[PDB]
């Protein structure tokens, strides 16, 4: 039926290694967002959408109001103890923003207000509350908060005894402080008022004029992250610098007055290391002896004096730790799955926590007093809702402290699945799916596979409310834990970026292919999804196997990347070399060139696809995708729809927010259901 909008082509050559490149759509960037020829193709392509997807707004209703209809009671937190102070977080219904609690540790009956983002929000445009912090003496709030949608938060102190707020906001911050222990001296972290990275830390006094305030550090180096911790003792305040690489801590004397940085150990290339400090040692989690890190101790900075507590393992990541009275609580990923360990200072005796379940995730959750035996922990899998877990370490009973809550929902009515499929070269990739089991017939059932694969970020098996939606109309939905990933740890990510980045698109047809051979669903109604580095994949894997899928959703996604990697006036460009590769560089050039969504966009038929923008934010840059569908429009040879959804609202944020999630979620949802009728 309809025309589609068509962007007129501006013949725009780039030239590397002596490879002309011609980008036809290239003005479609506009970095000042005002060219209104830029935004007349991205309302055009918004209007056509909105027309191809009008027959679908019935199912849209249905599906937001399923989903909406699985939540409520609206929440209460499990209540926390920190420094004899109880804390609740709740949201009640008709309130867009949650409301911070907190009361005496031998209180029960009444709880005083911290915060009620709902009265910090009134006149105002958004509201992001981005951290919360009363300090030692349980006198004063900090509190970091964002009114402007930038992401720059200002930090604003309450004094508790009278609800008064004192005079003075410190601008332009990342939200991360750290009380002194005399309640009275904060630090925190100012961002670079062009770039916006963290770049230095500050102390300030509470009440006095952010002009007085000292500048402590400064980082040089632009890839480094700026962040502040606390150690588990409250000796120090640490100073955490980071690449995606190279990490270096400087301690501040949390006690004294005046204290400057002291080094702990000097940044060196591809050393990644973390400390806390406990019990009158350093704890320190490095990979300066294996990529899968160990956990060492130490009583002080020289790492030639780190001890062995846990040595670096081929077949286990070492991914965190906590820190109690009388164990070590450690994170590990094994053989594709989460796992937790206690040993014992005193005896060395291990335990492994036992779970039930072939696809699940378990973490360590908020555990802010070390003096105790109780930790808690976190559990989701693709068939259990999230839980929250008490588990005392010495005499193992495991009590649960909060359930999500999924109405209209029977967990019996579910399967799950793990399976191990053998990639083209041989590497053994783990899946996760799951299904209902009373529509579930082999070879019938809809797929929808849904990858990320970069950053060894790991899609974890977890339960989703939203998912049943899909899963109550006959799919069968996979987590395809694809190389890049971090599911098999830190080889699994090196093996899956760089000059290995193409295992990732082909782990994924790979995956894909094999559950269809194996008779998991239809080979003619599969689906995949992916979003910001996932969109690289759904880009790649269409354009390497474009008959795979019927459909795709592509959100955000991340495809003009040799041109945006040649490009340093893009945010993101000088952080991300150590992913893709720099392009500047003819080998990291060609193998990028490759795969490179954009530039191999080829007369050849496509699946079906949705593909998201949005103007006023971005993390992808909105022009990639809307050059993506442009290039497309013109090249592929099919008939089939193609759509660019473009969010250009101004912002969002509290339930408005989450509503705005359920919205989106149903419009997607329906576009593939609506394919596999």
């Amino acid at each position: 039926h309809m025309t589609p909008p068509k962007a007129e082509k501006r013949p725009y050559p780039i030239t590397t290694h002596g490879d002309t490149r011609v980008d036809d759509y290239y003005w479609l960037r506009d970095d000042e967002r005002t060219d209104p020829q830029v935004l007349d193709y991205l309302q055009a392509e918004n209007a056509f959408t909105d027309a191809a997807l009008k027959p679908q707004q019935a199912l849209r209703e249905t599906l937001y109001e399923e989903m909406v209809a699985r939540e409520n009671l609206y929440f209460q937190s499990v209540p926390y103890v920190r420094h004899g102070y109880r804390y609740q977080t709740r949201f009640e219904p008709g309130n867009e923003y949650a409301i911070y609690v907190r009361q005496p540790q031998a209180e029960s009956e009444h709880w005083d207000t911290l915060i009620d983002g709902n009265q910090r929000a009134e006149q105002r445009e958004f509201y992001t509350l981005g951290g919360l912090e009363v300090s030692p003496d349980n006198q004063k709030l900090a509190v970091a908060e964002d009114f402007l949608s930038r992401r720059q938060y200002d930090i604003r102190f309450k004094n508790l005894s009278d609800d008064s707020w004192t005079d003075e906001v410190l601008e332009n911050t990342s939200g991360s402080f750290e009380w002194a222990n005399d309640s009275a001296t904060v630090y925190y972290v100012r961002k670079h008022a062009k770039t916006l990275l963290p770049y230095q830390v500050y102390r300030h006094v509470v009440g006095t004029d952010p002009q007085l305030d000292e500048l402590i550090y400064e980082e040089q180096d632009d890839t480094f992250y700026v962040g502040l911790e606390k150690t588990t003792s409250d000796r120090f305040i640490l100073i955490h610098l980071s690449s995606t690489t190279t990490s270096e801590i400087l301690l501040l004397d949390a006690d004294r007055a005046d204290s400057t940085p002291q080094m702990f150990v000097p940044r060196r290339k591809d050393h990644e290391y973390g400390i806390d400090h406990y019990h009158q040692h350093f704890y320190i989690r490095s990979n300066k002896d294996g990529k899968n890190f160990g956990l060492y101790q130490s009583e002080q900075a020289d790492e030639a004096q780190w001890q062995t507590l846990i040595a670096p393992r081929i077949e286990v990541m070492l991914e965190g730790f906590s820190l109690f009275r009388d164990w070590l609580v450690v994170e590990e990923r094994s053989e594709g799955l989460t796992q937790l360990r206690q040993i014992h200072w005193q005896s060395g005796e291990v335990k492994r926590i036992a779970f039930d379940d072939p696809t699940y995730t378990t973490w360590l959750a908020y555990n802010p007093e070390p003096e105790t035996e109780l930790l808690r922990y976190g559990y989701s899998s693709m068939t259990t809702p999230t839980t929250l877990y008490e588990l005392n370490l010495d005499s193992d009973e495991r009590v649960m402290l909060k359930q999500q809550e999924v109405k209209n929902f029977t967990p019996e009515n579910y399967r799950s699945e793990r399976v191990w499929v053998k990639a083209r070269d041989g590497v053994e990739v783990p899946v996760s799916l799951v299904y209902r089991h009373d529509s579930f017939a082999r070879g019938t059932n809809p797929l929808m596979v849904y990858g990320y694969g970069s950053y060894g970020s790991s899609m974890d098996p977890a339960f989703s409310a939203s998912r049943l939606s899909l899963l109550d109309r006959g799919f069968v939905f996979v987590l395809a834990h694809i190389r890049g990933g971090g599911e098999l740890g830190q080889l699994w990510y090196e093996d899956g970026k760089l000059f290995k980045k193409q295992n990732t698109f082909n782990d994924f047809i790979d995956v894909t292919e094999a559950l269809i051979a194996q008779g998991y669903g239809d080979a003619k109604r599969v689906f995949a999804m992916g979003g910001s580095a996932g969109g690289l994949l759904m880009g790649a894997v269409i354009n390497q196997a474009p008959e795979l899928f019927n459909g795709i959703v592509a959100q955000v996604p991340f495809v003009d990347v040799v041109t945006t990697m040649l490009d340093e006036s893009i945010p993101l460009t000088t952080g991300e070399y150590d992913e893709w590769g720099n392009p500047n560089q003819q080998a990291y050039y060609d193998y990028i060139l490759q795969y490179s969504p954009y530039d191999q966009v080829k007369a050849q038929d496509y699946p079906h696809m949705l593909v998201t923008t949005g103007l006023h934010d971005s993390q992808v840059q909105y022009w990639e995708p809307a050059k993506w569908v442009a290039k497309l429009r013109e090249l592929k040879t099919d008939d089939r729809q193609l759509l660019l959804y473009t969010d250009m609202d101004s912002g969002h944020g509290g339930k408005s927010g989450r509503f705005k999630a359920y919205e989106d979620i149903a419009l997607e949802y329906a576009f593939i259901l609506a394919l596999a009728e």
